[PDB]
C-alpha cells in the first residue's frame, strides 16, 4: 500500500519558467503552483499517494523568518498526522540550505522531510527537476528515510540537510557536503552509506511547537581592510547575535577585536565562522581567545548555517557555553 | 649559474610558533624573521642564491591597503632590478588569496612571483611550511614560471593567484581552484598541465607604479532575512564600491534590491559576488537586471577576490561597462 | 553567417532507450539513428547550421580498434572540406575519454572537435542529452574553440579530451579531470578559464592520414598478490605494449618485477600507469628503476588513456625513450 | 590513567628513507624498524602507553595474502587481551586501503583499530608521518573511536577503512573515500561528523580466528578492444572469482561476455566493479543481465576492495545470490 506524501510547495526554479528552452540559467523563479509541479511527474502516482499544498510561492534568496517558521509549523502539523508518512518541500535552491537545517533542528518527528530544488526551470531542455521532485517523493516514502533527519534529495544523492550546502553555481551537482553524500537515490531506491552522527529531529533539544518568533541574527564578512562598521550597524539594527564570516580559522582582524569585544559586553553573541567553506572547522581558542572573550565558534557550520543554529539556539539560552556546546552537537 | 631569488617575508604561520610540536592548529603568526626562515632551510642554496627582507610582520587577517601598496611597490623595484630573476613572498593563509591576485593584476613583469603559506606552524610535527618554501624558491627559480603570472605553491601544487583560493580550513590541502591546478611541482622540478586564460602580469592594464592610493571597496554577505543595513552602513563610512556576496547566482533579497538601486543612483558601484564559491559562476542579467541597475557581476571571483579586482579597477574607471568588461578579462 | 557543424554519431546513452521515464539507469544504448537524435533538440537551427550521419552504432564499452581508426578517418576528411566549420562525436560515456583522446593526437586540424554523451538516456525524466548536445555543438560552432584540441562538453563543462576521465558512475557530473574543467557553456556562451599545456591536433608529431593500423595494446591491474599471469598472457596474445595499472605511484610488485624485465627483454614495451587517478602523476625512477630497465611511465595518464597514447606513439617509434619523451609532451 | 596501544609495524613509507630532505617522492620503503619509528614522535608518550611490534616489513605493493592472514591474527590476538586498548598498524600507501577493509571485515572486536601510512618518507622535508602516527595513536586511545570499524587517519582526517581509498598520487592528501570522511583529528582530539553504515566488525559474519588460506582472486581490466585473454589466463591459473575492473557501469564487451559465461558456469564468480572510482556504484541488471548470468555487482567498491570482500565471503559461500546480499552489505 503506497505511502502518503505530502508536497510543500514554496517556489524556486524547481517552479520557475524562462523563455526558451535553452534558458537554463535565466529564468523567473517561482511562477508554477504545486499541482502543476506535481502533474508534470505523472509517475508520482506510481511510488506513493501525492497531494499538494501552496505554503508560500517565493524567490528563496527573500525568504524571512516568519515564512521559516510558517513552513515549519505546517510541517509539524502535517507530521503529526496518521495520515502523512512522509513530506517533501519543494524550494528555491539559494536559502534550500538554511530551510533544511533549520527543519533539522526544529521538527521532533522521525517522518521522513525532503527539501528539494532545481538548477534549471522545467522550460528548460534536460531540466533536473522532474527526477530531483520523484526522487524526493521516492525516499520520503521509503522506511530507510525514517529517522535520519532532514534530507536534500537533488543529483541522485540522500544528503543531510545539517551540512549541505550550495557550492556550486549553474550546474546540477550545486548541493555538495563537506562530509559527503549519505546516500543515493536511482530508480526509486535508495542506498546508504553513511549515518547522521549529530543531533537531530527527534534527538533535538529545539521544538518548533514553542518557538513564536526567532531571535534576529545577522552576518558580517571578513576580508583584507575590513572594519567594525557592519558589526556595529548590524548590531544598532538589532542583531541579538553577530555571525564573522572570518578568513581562515574564522580569524577577526586586529582592527575588528574591539568592537566585537564591546559588543559582546553589551550582550550581542559573537559566533566566529568562516568563508573557508570545503572543509575543516573553526577551533575554539585558536585564531582568538574565545574563552576570555565569551565568544563561540561555529565548528564546521557556514555562515548562514551558523545564523540559522543560533537563532534557535537563543529560543533557550543566552549563556556562551550552551550556545558553544550546542554548536558541538548539532 | 643559480637564479636570483628574493624573499619579502609578510608573516604568517609559516613564521609562526606554538608552544608544542603536537600545536599544529593553536600557534601565534609572525614570531619568526625571514632571516629564521632562510636558517629554517638550508637545502635552499641548492637550488637559488637567496635573499630576505622583512616588509612587515603580520597575521595576514590583518593587512591592510597600505601593506598592500608597500608590497606591491616594492615587488615592483625588485622586478625592475638585473639582479633579480624570481620573488617568494611568505604570506598568512587567511589573505595569501587576496595578496596573490592583487599582485597578479598590478605587477608589470614576467619574472616569477610565488606567494607561498603553511597551514602548521614551523614548531609542529610534520610542519609543511619547509617544502613549501622550498618549492616556492624552486618554482621561483624555473624558466617554465616566466609569464604564466602571479603563482601559488602549496600541497606540492602550483595553483593561479588569479583563482586559487583558502578553500579547506585546518588541512595542508586548503589551497584550491576551481579551475583546478596547473601543475605540480615535485623534487624542484615543475610540471605543467594547464597554462592560465584571463589577463594578468605584462598583459595588464593596471600598473602599481601608476597607483598611489586604492578606492574604500566593502563586502556585505545574503542569507535568509538578510536587511538592507550593513550595505547602507558600509557605504555611509566610505565604501566607493559594495561586493555583494550573495546567495545562488548572486540574488539579491527583495529587501535589499531598492537599497542598491540608491546606492548605484548615490555612485556606489554594485559587484554581485556569491557565497557558492566551488564552482561556476554569476551570469549577468540572470537574478537581476544588471543593465536597467548598471550593476557588474564579479563572473566566477569569490567575493574577496572581486574586491581586490574592483579596487584596482576603480584606480582607472568607474564606468560600470568597462568594470563588466574588467570582470570578464581578469 | 551560422558555422556549418557535422554530427557523427556512434551509439551510447545518448542514442539509448529505457522502458519508462525511470529507467534513468537501466536502458538500451545505441538504439536512435542520428537523424532522430538531431530532431529531438530542434533548437541546434538557432545556434549552428548541422547535418548528421551515422559512422557506427555501439554501446562504446565494445568499441573496437578497427572502429577508432574509422571515426578518425572520417573526422579527418569532414576537417580537410571547406563546407566544415566544426565537428561534434555522439558517442556512449563508457570508452568516450579514449576516443577523445586518441582524436585529440591524430587529427591535424584547428577545427573544433568536440566529443559529447549523456548518462541518462533520452527516454528519461530530466535527460541530460539534449543540453550536452545543444552545447557541444554551441561549443563546435565558437570561435573560441579554435586551436584548444579535442573538448568534452557535458555538465555544463568545457573539459579537455585530453584528460577528462569517467569518473563518477550514475551523475551527469561522471566527466572530471585532475585539471579542472577549462570552461563552461551556458545559454549558448562559452566562458574559458584555462587553456591546454599539452600537444594537440595541429602541433601534434601524429597523424591519422599517415596511420593505417594500430599497434595492439594491453592493461593489467596491480593488486595485493598480484602474479605476472595477465601480463604474460596479455604479450602472449600479441601485446605490443603493456600498461600497468598499479598501485600507488605505478609500483610493481617484487613477483611481478621479473616477468617485466623478461617482457622487456622480448621486445614488449612496460608503461607504469596507476589506478590513483583523482590528481597527482607516476615518477620516474621513483618506485622502479625505469632507467636501468628501459620502462616508460605514464606521468598523469591513467590507465586507458595511457593505452592510447602508447598505441598512437608505436605507430611512429619504439625506442622507449622517445615514448618516455611523448609520455612527457602530451 | 593513558590507553595501551600497540603499533604493529609492516614497513611502508612511513618506515622510508630517502637520499636527501628534498627527496619527498624517491626512497626506499620499509627500511626503519617500530622502535624507530617509536622514537621519532616523542610527544606518543603524552597521548598513549605505547608498545611496537614488527609483524612484516615490506613494501605494500609486494603483500601478499599470507601476510593479510599473518597481521589480522596478530591484531586478533591483541584485540582478545585485557592489557590492549586499540591498535595501530603502520603500512605503505599502495595496499593501505585493501588491508583496512580485510581488518573492518574479519575483526570481531569493538576496540580501535586504526592503519596509518605517510606519502613523504621521515627523512624529507615537512614529511607527514610524525603527525600521522600521533594521530593514529589518539584516534586508537580514543573511547569516541570503539565500535566505529577500522580507521585511518591520514591528513587529519578520520577515513572509514572500508572505502577509503589511495586516489591522490604523491601529495599528503592521497586517501580519500566517495561517502566523505568520518571525522577529524586535531590536535590530539577527534571530531565526528558521519557514522557508518555498512556492516563491521563486531556485526560482520566474517571471523579471521577461522580463516586458514584465503580464496584466489585476480583483477582484469575493462578498456577499448579488450579480449577475454586476462579473464581466462587468470582463471586457468587459479582465481576462483575474478573482479572485472569495467569501463562505465561495470560495463562488459560484447568480445568479453561469452568467456565470463563459460567461466561462470565452470564455478568462477564474476563480480562487476568498475575504473570510475569517483563516485556512484555499480547497478545490477544495468549494463549486463546478471540474474540471467549468475554473475554479481560490487556496488560502491573498487576493484581491489571488491577483491578482498569476494575472498573473505568465499571463505562462508559460493552461493551468488548470497555473494550479491554480502556485496549490499559490507
Amino acid at each position: 500500500k503506497l505511502a502518503n506524501v505530502v508536497i510543500l510547495a514554496t517556489g524556486g526554479t524547481i517552479a520557475g519558467a524562462g523563455a526558451s528552452a535553452a534558458n537554463s540559467a535565466t529564468y523567473q523563479a517561482a511562477k508554477l503552483g504545486v499541482d502543476k509541479l506535481i502533474a508534470g511527474v505523472p509517475e508520482l502516482a506510481d511510488i506513493a499517494n501525492v497531494r499538494g499544498e501552496q505554503v508560500m510561492q517565493i524567490a528563496s534568496e527573500s525568504i524571512s523568518n516568519d515564512d521559516l517558521l510558517k513552513l515549519g509549523k505546517r510541517v509539524a502539523e502535517l507530521a503529526e498526522s496518521k495520515d502523512v508518512d512522509g513530506i517533501v518541500i519543494t524550494h528555491g535552491t539559494d536559502t534550500l540550505e538554511e530551510t533544511a537545517f533549520f527543519l533539522n533542528l526544529v521538527e521532533k518527528t522521525d517522518k521522513p522531510i525532503v527539501v528539494v530544488g532545481s538548477m534549471r526551470p522545467g522550460t528548460a531542455m534536460s531540466a533536473d527537476g522532474m527526477l530531483n521532485l520523484y526522487n524526493a517523493v521516492a525516499v520520503a516514502s521509503d522506511k530507510q528515510s525514517r529517522g535520519k533527519g532532514v534530507l536534500v534529495t537533488m543529483n541522485d544523492e540522500i544528503q543531510s540537510g545539517r551540512d549541505v550546502s550550495m557550492a556550486v553555481n549553474i550546474k546540477t551537482e550545486a548541493f555538495k557536503s563537506a562530509w559527503g553524500p549519505m546516500g543515493m537515490v536511482v530508480e526509486g531506491k535508495s542506498y546508504w552509506f553513511r549515518l547522521p552522527a549529530k543531533r537531530h529531529t527527534v534527538n533535538s533539544e529545539f521544538d518548533i511547537k514553542q518557538i513564536s518568533s526567532l531571535p534576529q541574527v545577522d552576518i558580517a564578512y571578513g576580508y583584507g581592510n575590513v572594519t567594525d562598521t557592519a558589526y556595529k550597524a548590524l548590531a544598532q539594527n538589532g542583531a541579538k547575535a553577530l555571525i564573522h564570516a572570518g578568513t581562515g580559522n574564522g580569524s577577526v582582524s586586529s582592527r575588528v577585536v574591539p568592537a566585537l569585544q564591546e559588543l559582546r559586553k553589551n550582550g550581542v553573541q559573537i559566533i566566529r565562522s568562516s568563508h573557508v567553506n570545503q572543509g575543516g572547522f573553526v577551533l575554539r581558542n585558536a585564531e582568538q581567545p574565545d574563552d576570555k572573550n565569551d565568544w563561540v565558534v561555529a565548528h564546521d557550520l557556514n555562515p548562514q548555517k551558523a545564523r540559522i543554529l543560533a537563532m534557535v539556539a537563543m529560543t533557550k539560552t543566552q549563556d556562551s557555553k550552551e550556545l558553544q556546546r550546542i554548536f558541538w552537537e548539532y
